[PDB]
């Protein structure tokens, strides 16, 4: 309908600003170039981020690339790291969704593990750039070229996503449209092993009509409206895919590297 | 032909949906319960009027307030804005009628100088409630505590419409009765300075009488229905009179807001 489906369309819009620190549009600011605001410490080599791991701080030690870990894999942990908080805002965001919480727990247990990659993937664009990403708090900003300078097992794990991030931010969202895109892949009704598959669709149903609208009242101008917004849901459904092919070969051959139990909790049931 | 009258009253009926931007059914669906709801934004004070204005907007009339035009005048604007619009679809909707094309322009006009305030109060009803109105095709929702709330000039010509439109809407009528009685308040012989009154005279019998017959076959199980919207058009009369002397004091003593040159043009030798 309209107010209704308006103080809809804003409660998950509020939640989302209050569950994610760093929004797109306060990330498109450091990114831009004229405001000085901010200015992210690039990287671009093994030096920079290893004074980065000073100069920008993190909990791990001043940098550490032993003859245990190497410098693509602590990137590797950095990574994963941050994907782990992610799906920590992601759950407390979820929880403020409207019937979300109304599910049984198994239910929303199903929903965040298999759309919390997919969520990730999306968000990644609102801080990344066509040659670099923005990380650390928007402190820092790592060039997309070191990260390709990775070895040769990672590397290939990342660059698939910039892919994604490019082509899905000509689309030009803002973060209360992203609230709502959000919102809706993660309550998916196609997820294995949902319960009450009926309720989930009936959720995910009035998302989608509130993104249209949405749409319709801050994006009069063009086609993707919807249909390319809906089709991008499917690619990033094989961008997990794909995602978590590597992630299972990358633990059956870098037994080296150690992975989160939380995401091998997530991977084991993805074919 | 007591058949074949029914025809005339159907057409009168297409004339009426293909003109008027609202009807009463498109809102009394917005005022309803919940189910497939629709919730319009509602405007009580200044606030939610600012974040109308904004958001629910409307286009030009966004004029300040502390000058020349304040706030209770800002609703006088938005208020004379709806009714100049209301003229051109009534104008249009009676052009639809053959009969009333069939006049002189001159005859036209007169009949739409003196008729024309009348039905925009009989249709009024249709978007209104006991508690406030909708605006802007529904997207809004202007309370009744609110208008009362305004400059007592301003607020004193709002509240009788409200008296008369609870009093009206009990009557229960749908659309297809509305155009017929619409079609009746305009197609008036009494009109001051009507060059062809016979003629007017004669359509108006025709159009009163399928509204009779129409009133047979849509409230069967009913009361007094027929005469008793005889009255309303006396009472319709009547809030009129009283309107445009309300609209006469705001003339004289509002000289800092203005009137649009179209009003002044009904209100000239009204
Ligand atoms: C508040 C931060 C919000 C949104 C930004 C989204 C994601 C940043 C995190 C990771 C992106 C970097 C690389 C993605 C590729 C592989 C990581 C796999 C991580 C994992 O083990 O689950
Ligand atoms: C939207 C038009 C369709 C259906 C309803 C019909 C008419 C309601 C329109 C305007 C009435 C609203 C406020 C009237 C109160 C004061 C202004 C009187 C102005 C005047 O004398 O011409």
């Amino acid at each position: 309908q309209v107010a209704d489906l308006k103080a809809f369309s804003k409660h998950i819009y509020n939640a989302y600003l209050k569950n994610f620190n760093m929004t797109k549009k306060k990330a498109r600011s450091i990114l831009t170039g004229k405001a000085s605001h901010t200015a992210p410490f690039v990287i671009h080599d093994i030096e920079t981020l290893w004074q980065a791991e000073k100069g920008l701080v993190w909990k791990q030690l001043v940098n550490g690339l032993p003859p245990y870990k190497e410098i693509s894999v602590h990137v590797f942990y950095r990574c994963q790291c941050t994907t782990v908080e992610t799906v920590r805002e992601l759950t407390e965001f979820a929880k403020s969704i409207p019937s979300f919480s109304s599910l049984f727990l198994n239910d929303q247990v199903t929903l965040l593990k298999y759309g919390v990659h997919e969520a990730i993937f999306a968000m990644l664009a609102s801080i990344v750039n066509k040659d670099g990403l923005l990380v650390a708090n928007g402190s820092g900003f790592v060039t997309r070229e070191f990260l390709r300078s990775l070895r040769k097992p990672f590397s290939d794990i990342i660059e698939p996503k910039f892919e994604f991030a490019v082509k899905f931010n000509a689309l030009e969202l803002d973060d209360s449209d992203l609230a709502l895109f959000i919102a809706a892949i993660i309550l998916c009704g196609d997820r294995p092993g949902l319960m009450n598959v009926p309720r989930v669709e009936a959720i995910q149903d009035t998302i989608l009509r509130a993104l249209e609208f949405h749409l319709q009242a801050n994006h009069p101008d063009a086609q993707y409206l919807f249909p390319k917004l809906l089709q991008k849901m499917a690619d990033l459904r094989q961008l997990v895919t794909e995602h978590a092919q590597m992630m299972q070969r990358i633990k059956k051959t870098e037994t080296e590297t150690s992975l989160h139990p939380l995401l091998q909790e997530i991977y084991k049931d993805m074919y």
